[PDB]
């Protein structure tokens, strides 16, 4: 989408995975989907260094709406859970230097059953712009035809444009097309700043494996379309929650950097371990994810329960990730000729290699003839940056 | 097995899950199966508090043997990886106050392809006894006849008996029966101190779930068989390795306590986080696992992606574990009438409830009519101890 936005993958926080559709503010005031939850997350995004690290968009997912539209047929936030309304929440979020994301659905209802936007695309776009919304996640539930799906996503894209406000447009279009018809990613990128390709992530290593495996299986179709203004979205970062071991969290961070993925955390910023916070705020890894060239990485190799992924960066640098998919035993040795990396240019005539994950360690100079040797933890990842000596 | 051993579930360390069959001591010296590894592991078991916590058996799994038997037809340790031999390793282990476990196979070869014990049961038992072995893990590979399997396990049990040395006898008999017919656990318990029921564990939450689900599915068949001298073995503790989140590690520790399981760690004691070590050395949870009553726990309830397990303890106490199997979202509230716990006996007329996991916290007195309310993390477990009481 050539709206001047998302020139690097969008970074921020999205409530869905950790907080979902919790409406029980009477029994669970601190966890329910409410204005107070987003105020608390905004405060911590400022005070705990998230904004400084680049996490900029505080995003509302499903279950913010009132059961019905208002007198004039516009969407409204739930009166009890969002007493001051979305425009006021956006004002607050802006006063902190952050941006606000909101959620709507292309069909007749949202996935959780709240008012859909079909028939209201232009009014909804104008409502969002009037409210000061900075990002829209547009879901695909309750849409009875591929034509309605495509037409709605394009119509909403154009309506957002017509409001004149800069609004990041996040689409689930491909995900809802894939069971029936192969998506045309050139068209999608024409209309969207990023697009969900695959099933919702949850708090599990199985989910991560399945997302990585889908991305590597389909990489010939999706890798080259990505770039400044339009990214593949493999769904939220779930680092800092409950289901991932430390090495599995490292794998998610490293490979979301390799994939030039949007970095939408879905966690509780009020209760997050120092280790998870340091991983999610890792300057060098974020810098890889945010590389201005915006060329998505890809899987280079797979075999012996090892995977090698790599990503070209600005200024002749490369990022390389090595995953150990064997879920038994101990750290496993993996070696690869550096001439096999970076299409044969990264280390010609030589390169300096720095390991970034699981810990930052300079590895030294590697000549064109050299072999890179590493030990990779089960379900963990070794992430490296290669700098050509020219 | 009525050998006076394993009156509580055996506790120790077994190399299989973490170190497997790594034979490459030149390229992977720190991971290969060698005498130096077991010597160092013994030193750390002493110095890092593992022996004090109750972990007593340092156990060798597969891939310790030389490719062939010796001139006298007895087994021998690998010449390069175990130059000083099993007798000397056992001397070292005993000098640290620990006990040594070893591995053999009922069939013609071990699962990794090394000499099997079939045809040599009595001499192999005697060899182990001469070496000073204190525990035998007896595998079931390369034995495709049910009669051979059963006869071999019984024979090895009797042969170990004849040596006159006290040796814990750990069997994989039931697991190897399933391709043919489901086991008679009365017979197995007659011959074994504990027995593997289900597929090998690996370093994953998937594996933990599958072991728990098999145990609860088959619990009417295996729970009452267990007791002092004979335990169900759901395989090694893998806390301290790589594939389990903190809450998944807590779930494994809590439920291995519930199940009266042998506690065999399979990790690297040289590289283990403080948090994992504190969990594995948790005095109160170990005390649940080691409860002298020796009655295995069971799944009480299951529904809405929640599980409730409980285990009766000595002196009218109970352990209760609540698992959240929903792998999305945040901590989920679960409430239960305390009268539903411990068969209505734990809290009659009252009980004092102490949460032990994920953190230790006194919850207070709960009267027989009261309700217990708790919050459980995704893939985590809340482990509680109920003490029957007449007071407030
Ligand atoms: C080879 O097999 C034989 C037969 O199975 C086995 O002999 C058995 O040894 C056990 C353990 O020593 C004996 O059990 C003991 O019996 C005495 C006398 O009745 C009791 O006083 C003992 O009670 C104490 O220990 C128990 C734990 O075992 C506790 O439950 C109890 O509270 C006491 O602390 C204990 O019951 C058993 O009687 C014999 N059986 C026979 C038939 O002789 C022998 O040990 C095996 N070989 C080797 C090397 O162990
Ligand atoms: C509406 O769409 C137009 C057309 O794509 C966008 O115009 C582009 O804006 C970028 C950034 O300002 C320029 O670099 C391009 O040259 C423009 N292209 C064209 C064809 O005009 C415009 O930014 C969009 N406006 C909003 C508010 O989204
Ligand atoms: C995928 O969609 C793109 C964009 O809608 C199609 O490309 C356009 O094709 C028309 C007609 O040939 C050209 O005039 C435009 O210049 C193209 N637009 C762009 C942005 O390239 C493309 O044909 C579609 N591909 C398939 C296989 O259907
Ligand atoms: C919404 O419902 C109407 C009436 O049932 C239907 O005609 C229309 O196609 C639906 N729209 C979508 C996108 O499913
Ligand atoms: C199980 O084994 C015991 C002891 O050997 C024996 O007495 C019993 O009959 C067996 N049960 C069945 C059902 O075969
Ligand atoms: N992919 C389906 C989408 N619908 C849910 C909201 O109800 C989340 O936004 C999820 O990402
Ligand atoms: N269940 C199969 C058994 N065989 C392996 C050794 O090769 C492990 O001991 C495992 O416990």
């Amino acid at each position: 989408l050539d709206n001047g936005l998302a020139r690097t993958p969008t970074m921020g926080w999205l409530h869905w995975e950790r907080f979902m559709c919790n409406l029980d503010c009477q029994e669970e005031p601190d966890s329910c989907i409410s204005e107070k939850l987003f105020m608390e997350m905004a405060e911590l995004m400022v005070s705990e260094g998230w904004k400084d690290a680049g996490y900029e968009y505080l995003c509302i997912d499903d279950c913010w709406m009132a059961p019905q539209r208002d007198s004039e047929g516009r969407l409204q936030a739930d009166p009890q859970r969002f007493p001051h309304g979305i425009r006021q929440l956006a004002n607050y979020v802006h006063s902190k230097g952050l941006k606000l994301g909101i959620y709507a659905d292309v069909g007749n209802k949202t996935c959780a059953g709240f008012p859909g936007s079909f028939g209201y695309y232009d009014i909804d776009a104008q409502t969002f712009a009037d409210w000061g919304v900075d990002l829209l996640k547009f879901d695909g539930c309750y849409c009875d035809s591929l034509e309605n799906l495509a037409d709605g996503y394009k119509h909403m894209s154009l309506a957002l444009n017509r409001t004149g406000r800069s609004i990041v447009y996040s689409c689930e279009w491909p995900l809802y097309m894939w069971p029936f018809q192969k998506p045309n990613y050139t068209e999608i990128r024409q209309y969207c700043n990023h697009w969900r390709n695959f099933a919702d992530i949850d708090d599990s290593w199985k989910s991560i494996k399945s997302i990585l495996d889908w991305t590597s299986f389909n990489q010939e179709r999706i890798v080259d379309v990505a770039g400044p203004g339009g990214w593949n979205d493999p769904d939220m970062l779930v680092i800092g929650n409950f289901g991932l071991s430390w090495n599995q969290q490292v794998t998610q961070m490293a490979l979301w950097a390799i994939m030039a993925a949007p970095l939408f955390m879905s966690n509780d910023l009020r209760h997050i371990s120092p280790q998870a916070k340091a991983l999610l705020q890792d300057k060098d890894v974020i810098a890889i994810n945010q590389d201005p060239l915006g060329k998505q990485g890809y899987q280079l190799r797979q075999g012996d329960n090892f995977e090698v992924w790599e990503r070209p960066l600005s200024g002749l640098a490369w990022a390389v990730a090595m995953i150990n998919r064997q879920e038994i035993g101990g750290p496993r040795s993996y070696t690869i000729a550096v001439a096999s990396l970076g299409k044969g240019v990264a280390c010609n005539p030589a390169c300096f290699i720095t390991q970034l994950l699981p810990v930052k360690r300079k590895l030294g100079f590697y000549e064109w003839t050299s072999r890179l040797r590493s030990h990779i933890n089960p379900t963990g990842t070794v992430l490296l940056q290669l700098e050509n000596t020219m």
